[PDB]
């Protein structure tokens, strides 16, 4: 199933939304490198693609696909999922579609290429690019995600997996929010806990998506909350030593939030634990997240 919904402005059809064969790309003019990423049915390779944007120049890329083992329901999804794509638009803080080759074979979603790779990965070899990294970037990478966060929102889209395993980062210290989804190996992932029918982040999900599977924008910002307390915990897994099981569910059904992390500025912590609100119509919206954090990047300078 494609997991990104596109709601009404009801749930939007994603096989429903358009291909515009304006993105159509020649095949024969990719050339394919390393694996960025992998899962069980789907991969990220990196490529060099010629005459993408320029007409002669070769440039790198990222290429999402389906491995030969995947079904016909997940190809249809990968389809599904380059509409959404192409629905979204282009915004600075999300990693952008530059093209695809849906003829004369399997589907190839063509997008940016980010060189420095996810962020959780670049925020944990930062802990004890040769540049060491400050609470500048810290409180950048807050505003960037959040900017990407209110460009999707504003599509009307619920990413759905906000965490900072699936933001990108490239030169200039630019954060692209991303998602894995069948790129990555969830079987060996002890972030997606069982549910006895999916994997899933819990510790990332909201109250009213784990009792009742409501994912909505709300939802979304509560993930963000998560997404605040990794990055300036400079990559560490949320609610440390406590495994996610009945206990696990009754602090969080009860109110219990995580501490404040030790790199955090205290306005950021307030952030959080608004994000953290068990009513969803309390938390700030995206488009309020960025005026906050546009403010405390103006008191900064
Ligand atoms: C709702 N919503 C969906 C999206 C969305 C969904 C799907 C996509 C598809 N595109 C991609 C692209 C890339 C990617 C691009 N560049 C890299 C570079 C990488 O690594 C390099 C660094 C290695 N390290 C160097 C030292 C050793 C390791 C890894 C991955 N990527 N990954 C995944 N999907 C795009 C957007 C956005 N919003």
């Amino acid at each position: 199933e494609v997991q990104w919904k596109v709601v009404e402005e009801v749930y939007i059809d994603p096989t429903q939304l358009p291909y515009d064969h304006k993105w159509e790309f020649p095949r024969n003019r990719l050339s394919f490198g390393k694996t960025l990423g992998a899962g069980a049915f789907g991969k990220v390779v990196e490529a060099t693609a010629y005459g993408l944007i320029k007409s002669d120049a070769a440039m790198t890329v990222a290429v999402k696909m389906l491995k030969p083992s995947a079904h016909l329901t997940e190809r249809e999804a990968l389809m599904s999922e380059l509409k959404v794509l192409s629905y979204l638009g282009n915004h600075m803080n999300i990693v952008n579609l530059l093209g695809a080759c849906t003829i004369g074979g399997p589907t190839l979603v063509i997008t940016e290429y980010c060189c420095y790779g996810d962020l959780l990965n670049f925020l944990r070899r930062k802990r004890d690019d040769e540049l060491a990294l400050d609470l500048e970037d810290l409180l950048s990478f807050s505003y960037q995600v959040a900017k990407g966060m209110a460009f999707l929102a504003s599509k009307n889209c619920i990413h759905r997996d906000l965490a900072a395993r699936n933001i990108l980062l490239t030169h200039g210290r630019i954060t692209k929010i991303c998602d894995f989804g069948l790129a990555r190996d969830i079987k060996n992932d002890s972030n997606y806990v069982v549910k006895g029918n999916a994997r899933l982040p819990v510790k990332w999900m909201a109250p009213e998506s784990i009792f009742n599977c409501v994912y909505t924008f709300e939802s979304d910002v509560w993930s963000y909350g998560i997404f605040l307390w990794e990055l300036f915990s400079l990559g560490s897994s949320p609610y440390p030593g406590m495994p996610v099981d009945s206990k696990f569910y009754k602090m969080i059904k009860e109110g219990f939030r995580m501490l404040s992390p030790e790199h955090a500025p205290a306005e950021m912590y307030d952030i959080m634990k608004t994000c953290w609100d068990a009513d969803p119509l309390k938390r700030p919206t995206f488009k309020q997240i960025v005026q906050l954090i546009e403010k405390q990047i103006s008191e900064s300078t």
